[PDB]
């Protein structure tokens, strides 16, 4: 990078990039170190550590379903990259870019071998998979969904374009973020599928490599808001919204030692002051652009986005139990519905109960002026929530979605 | 006329009008139809009448908590009004203005005696009281805050003032809604103070005739916004809001007969129809304006208020059980804190549940620059909330305030 | 042993007849042997001593939501109806009739105390509540809709009357069955209402008297429909219908000594061996009509139905485990709904699971009719599930009601 | 588009006829579009594309179990049937007939190669069997029965014919779809007996052509019946049953573009919409008899039927997850069983559970007969599940079949 280490691309890695990183956590993984690999995980969900590494009731962190989230998540990154290096990461942890159609899928972290047989190694893609210590199992994805190289009605036209986009359309910090948080779980669930130990599991995801690959990109895409927001003329790493959280620290990262041997993060745990990570976190990314649109590419493209009238469903996520994920269709009067749009919770038991201060903003005005409807029209929406696995979730108590109308 | 009633309030009421009142409601008391007070009286809760009154598991029938609930209770003085109308008014449902610091309780209302004038009687007040009958019971007040007469740092500048003050400063209709209903909250509790049976009940607050004349100033200060954001430009009879309840008829309202006899209320339960007052009620208000200032001078007020940096915190209010009060204090790192503001909510053990869909914001921010507080200040926020009884409530699993900050 | 008895309505009952049965179940209920009150009590539900008495997993003993249900409900009046005699009775079991709109409550059951009247002196009301001395608990009421009483959109019709009509009408001994039923499940509901202890809950309800006090007014339909058969030209003790099971043993009235000290009761244990009353059970009825109609005259009322057309809704009724109690109202495509009716089940803990093997009907032409609407026009029907203790029960996996049509 | 057609019997099918269609499908077979082959077998059951295609738990299409069978499937031969006209075909899809004992198996399907012949030159037939492409494997067959041939204890009574003629006898559209399905039963399994990819699975069996050829020659009995009742009285078109359902469009056909690229299919979704065939659907048959019998004959048929006692075994299906088979006996008081009947189901890991309203009756009375045995005398009655693939299936959660009695 500018020493600032640079996060790219998994895929327009170098075959000696690509090596390094593969050597790296292949030591990192069997680093038994308070912050070798596998003790690191213990710190997004299991085995918990909290309230207290160890006090009464464990719950598990990782700011999930609040402002404080970002923050949280951006720390791991890094305390995953400086960690890295511990092992000659001549690089920073590279980001997998779900947000475009990928046919093929990354060979980075899809082979289970790898022939280091030209120099003097032949084995295991560590970034392939990891294996859960105290729960002794096996992290194994179960894609299913590789259809995460899907729509695109007009080719970039797809459900993370639509879902980001509209996140970074958002100028309040905390609109931006239960926005920007939903799209996190996407990939969480798009990897881990109907499996359990995996990324589809609070629980798990920690465990597997991609893990890393996949915050990056979303740390990416925060990154993406920050310099967007500049552009606009916010400071960028000027919170307003939520305060009371920001002030207050960031667990384990401020547990120092023995559980965190990093002192950036450490030092780095109040969120309030982890915005701006080049300073704080020499790191950066090569491109902050979405889908190689220039900052003001994307700036551009929102307003002329709020160039018509548009219509979102509201959704009061409060969710709590495992991780689910939730579909919604617009059905007409006599019944007639359309699938208007999805999105997942990622979730488990020790999370730490959750509720937005807020709702969840969701256009369907394509769906609508397809099925020939407006606002000015009867339409009821309907949802089915559904477990990480085929258990239908009654959405009875689940308060029902409201239907915003955004004109100009 | 022909097709306008008009609203006065109820100091500026000539021997004239409230003759008229007196005689009207007096008559309206005596009505055992279906229209007639005790009658027109269940329709917002006790007894429940509203999945239907023929269900066996049923609830209020009043919206609260949820963006329709200005054009319900505003749909209902119409209803009242429309009673009176039929028993011999030739005047509108008064407001009692409880923004102004009130130096005594109106007389109007107060009093238990109507001699006067004409026919040489002498009886009681019929706006001073009715009495509960299904239940055997009778109304009450008791308002152990009468100190609600004259509080104000700078003069007019009071507290429901500051309430429904800000609430004006709001285009996002759900946004001022949130804030428009907490502030009518108040005199709910200013009037029944501990009564189990009163305007403090969710249940029997309805029959104390105050009901009405509270409930008129609420409904006269919602035409005021309406007006008000005529003169921000936007139509103020549109709500691009919460559309998948803007919708859906309003019972009991939309019963028709034989529970509601009045035929301009059922051809409007439609709250979306409930905007345009003077055209669908034919029912005006005398003028329209608020502590002085007007719609002009009003738009022209917030602005000012708009000058400077801001503080409030925001309350993520899920509400149930009974009703109660809330308040809160800012406490410093050390330990001690000071008063903050303070709020309240009416509410039944037969409600339909209600949670708000976005942050109850109140302003801290003169109170905490006078604790030579920043908004940048290592400081707590502990609440209490407490029943209209008097057991302390368990916030222990309240969601925390948020603390949010305001530029300009 | 030797004698007939003949079972009298609970109201026209001499103080001597009334006298014998209070001083009956007076000692009945002191009666710790196995044929006493608190075990006879046993054989409904609990304590549960079914498949066996001594088996791991239990359940209640009494069949529901099975054809075979009229008859073990039969043999088990019996047993108590034999057991009031062993101590003293010398009358029938009385039936308190409700097609009929009780204005009040029968004495017989009601009353907190009587007295001898015929030597003059205080006991308390047996026939008024018992304790249940496993539970270490007493039986209670609540007598929720005692808008019972409260019934007739035309008269006599009253919601028990339609319903007890048509089960009538069906001429297949199943068919029929199920409504005659979902029928016996009102006064169960209208007498416990939320009371755990009491009717309204398969255990604990046969402890309270009423209960023998009901179910000998369903046997007195079930006779009565035995004639209208036999009227309508059928053998009344066979059935063409069930049997595979009209024919196993009803528990525990076969198990015998020592839980079961009768030996009529055990004898008769197969169903089919107990249609015809008199003749194994040595008891008549004083009348077989229901509203004081001839069994000629039902014939003749019921045909005069099947002379216009009808439309029912259609019920797949399983059980919960609790019992439930839903309502069901029939929607425009407006979105205007209108209650058209209900009915309840009674169900618990430990029953064993069952499902009719065909649908409960449900007639909603009036409902229909007074609408504007008729088969052919577009409607749908919506349901709401409570259990005893408010608490909505999750209708979403609840195979949708089937709407019927009906023409002669 | 514009012309009838008139579907033919298998046999009755002239080498100019049997040519168009054979080249037909065979180009059909070769139609990536949506509206080919390949694809419109998808709309059965696998790949599923259900509640919509693309939400994340998914089911087979179609419908079975429910009242709404029959249309579905009808809906479906024409989806096939238009599509093979666009290709050339001018002939309605034949239907294999069964109802009559085959001694061979029509050439249609099974040659493996047919001969131009009118012109002369080898193609194979495609009508014999098909690629699976998804599935990377390919449809197969196993005639396993093809002991259909024997049957007819008295000739031409072969057990669909006694089994169809019920179907017949039934004057409600609901009790007799009970029968007519699970009569649609069997063909699916004596076609693919063991294997997995052929008829005899649900997601599959529309992969092989035979299906149409099946399902042709139902909805030629389901025309038929809609004769037996107008002859009887009724009007086809209309049901005076099941309306809750008859109206709920039918997916996929409902979709339309892009997953139906049909109008007449999607345009007639409805069921309702359905049941007159020529009319909606340009298409007729040579003849509609069921072994060469009138339509007045099978009123003839039947009521000569509705002569003696009779005696059935009730069945209460509701569907497991995979097609099975089952086949009842009925032991004697001694020990000594005695076959007297089966029937089998059409299951599915991807199917959409159901449990038939009624019960599906099948009559017993001959066997019984032959073995000095009558509805009264005492007989007990077993069950034996099997799987296609060999596997005992535990019939221990299975309500027990119920025994009735039909005079007349
Ligand atoms: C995976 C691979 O490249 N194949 C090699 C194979 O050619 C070789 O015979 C062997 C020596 O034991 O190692 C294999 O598994
Ligand atoms: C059996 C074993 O150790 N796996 C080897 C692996 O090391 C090597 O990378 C690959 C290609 O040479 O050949 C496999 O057979
Ligand atoms: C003369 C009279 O009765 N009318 C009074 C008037 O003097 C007073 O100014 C007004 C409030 O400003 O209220 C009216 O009722
Ligand atoms: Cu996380
Ligand atoms: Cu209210
Ligand atoms: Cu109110
Ligand atoms: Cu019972
Ligand atoms: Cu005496
Ligand atoms: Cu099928
Ligand atoms: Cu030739």
């Amino acid at each position: 990078g500018h020493r600032n280490l640079v996060r790219k691309s998994v895929r327009n890695l170098s075959p000696a990039e690509r090596a390094s990183l593969v050597a790296a956590l292949k030591s990192l993984q069997e680093d038994s170190s308070a912050d070798g690999f596998q003790s690191l995980a213990s710190f997004h969900a299991q085995p918990p550590l909290c309230p207290a590494p160890a006090a009464n009731k464990a719950f598990a962190c990782c700011v999930h379903g609040m402002a404080t989230f970002p923050e949280w998540h951006r720390l791991y990154t890094v305390q995953f990259e400086d960690a890295l290096r511990r092992h000659g990461s001549v690089v920073g942890i590279p980001y997998w870019d779900t947000v475009v159609p990928q046919e093929d899928l990354p060979a980075f972290f899809n082979d289970e071998i790898w022939d280091d047989a030209l120099f003097h190694a032949n084995f295991t893609n560590p970034f392939n998979g990891a294996d859960i210590d105290f729960n002794h199992q096996k992290i194994a994805r179960d894609i299913n969904v590789d259809k995460l190289a899907k729509e695109g009605p007009k080719g970039y036209d797809t459900w993370s374009f639509k879902q980001y986009i509209y996140a970074l359309e958002q100028e309040d910090y905390c609109d931006f973020e239960v926005q920007f948080e939903i799209a996190h779980n996407a990939i969480h669930a798009w990897v881990g599928g109907t499996e359990e130990y995996s990324m589809g599991h609070l629980h798990y995801a920690s465990y597997d490599p991609v893990f890393i690959l996949h915050h990056s990109n979303t740390d990416r895409l925060f990154a993406l808001w920050q310099e967007l927001q500049k552009f606009r003329g916010h400071d960028p790493n000027e919170v307003n919204c939520a305060l009371e959280m920001m002030r207050e620290p960031l667990k384990p990262f401020s547990f120092g030692a023995p559980y965190n041997l990093n002192p950036t993060t450490k030092e780095h745990s109040k969120p309030e002051d982890t915005f701006d990570y080049k300073g704080h976190f020499h790191y950066e990314y090569d491109h902050l652009e979405l889908q190689g649109m220039n900052v003001q590419r994307l700036h551009d493209y929102i307003n002329q986005q709020k160039e018509a009238d548009r219509v979102f469903a509201g959704f009061l996520l409060e969710g709590i139990g495992t991780s689910a994920h939730l579909d919604f269709s617009i059905c007409a009067i006599d019944g007639e519905c359309t699938h208007a749009g999805y999105f997942d919770v990622l979730g488990g038991s020790l999370e730490t109960p959750w509720q937005f201060d807020r709702l969840y903003k969701y256009e369907i005005t394509d769906v609508l002026e397809s099925k020939g409807l407006d606002v000015h029209d009867v339409f009821d929406i309907k949802i089915t929530q559904t477990s990480w696995d085929n258990e239908d979730i009654s959405t009875d108590r689940f308060p029902p979605p409201s239907v915003i109308y955004v004109p100009k």
